[PDB]
């Protein structure tokens, strides 16, 4: 049994075992910086992942709310999904709030980012859950308010049914003039596939990204743990997108 009291040890020993090659870590850091994204297999042990997955499933069953909205601040891109907010996770969750404070996890991500990865200054963006479960469900084109986002693939169908991540790095989010279509025309799109058990890190504030809409009745669930930079702390932020989805 994995608990909030013994999880930080299990995270640190897995990181010490999985990421011993400094040359491998250097390539992962360079991938993250170049592409705004890097896949991180084995970021946590399978046993730690399965425990977090179980807690996420319990939180979905007791708190998920359906949304079907389009966000003007991201070019009217859709958010067709069911979701669980941070306040619900901080109240009835245990492993997820503890993992978010993991010094070992934030220390490894700091190696990749080449700067201090620390807690989000807005509590309601620390961790969220989304569940795509209908044909057409999608997390539309958007940026993030903060810098370092880790996505946990709790459940996912085969990629012929949707869910593919697409990214354009080294962009910016202008909430008054997002110009999403202009970004797609001016830059190539990189697509990344993921399956259950995968974790990936994404520079959300400068990487325009979305998930390809589900084309069938399938289930795709992710946990979003979002950390921030030092400049993010004193950053004047309005949270209109999070207020609408959560």
């Amino acid at each position: 049994s994995i608990t909030a009291a013994n999880v930080e040890e299990l995270i640190a020993k897995n990181i010490a075992e999985r990421f011993a090659d400094d040359h491998e870590v250097l390539g992962l850091s360079q991938h993250f910086r170049r592409e705004g994204y890097v896949k991180l297999p084995g970021l946590v042990s399978p046993e730690v992942f399965d425990a977090v997955a179980a807690e996420t499933h319990q939180l979905i069953d007791t708190h998920q709310k359906r949304i079907d909205i389009r966000l003007k601040e991201t070019g009217d891109s859709p958010r067709y999904m069911s979701t669980v907010g941070q306040k619900a996770i901080a109240t009835d969750g245990s492993l997820i709030p503890a993992v978010y404070e993991s010094t070992a996890l934030k220390g490894f991500l700091s190696r990749l980012a080449k700067e201090e990865v620390m807690g989000c200054p807005w509590d309601e963006e620390k961790y969220i859950i989304t569940r795509q479960h209908q044909k057409g469900d999608t997390h539309g084109w958007h940026w993030g308010d903060f810098s370092f986002t880790v996505i946990w693939l709790i459940e996912a169908p085969s990629l012929e049914y949707g869910g593919m991540l697409q990214c354009i790095p080294h962009t910016d989010w202008n909430k008054d003039d997002p110009r999403v279509e202009d970004y797609l025309q001016k830059h190539p799109i990189r697509s990344y596939g993921h399956a259950k058990g995968d974790l990936y890190l994404l520079r959300s504030d400068t990487t325009l990204h979305r998930t390809v809409p589900l084309n069938a009745d399938r289930t795709r669930i992710i946990l979003n743990t979002c950390w921030a930079s030092r400049a993010d702390q004193q950053k004047a932020t309005t949270h209109e997108t999070m207020n609408a989805m959560f």
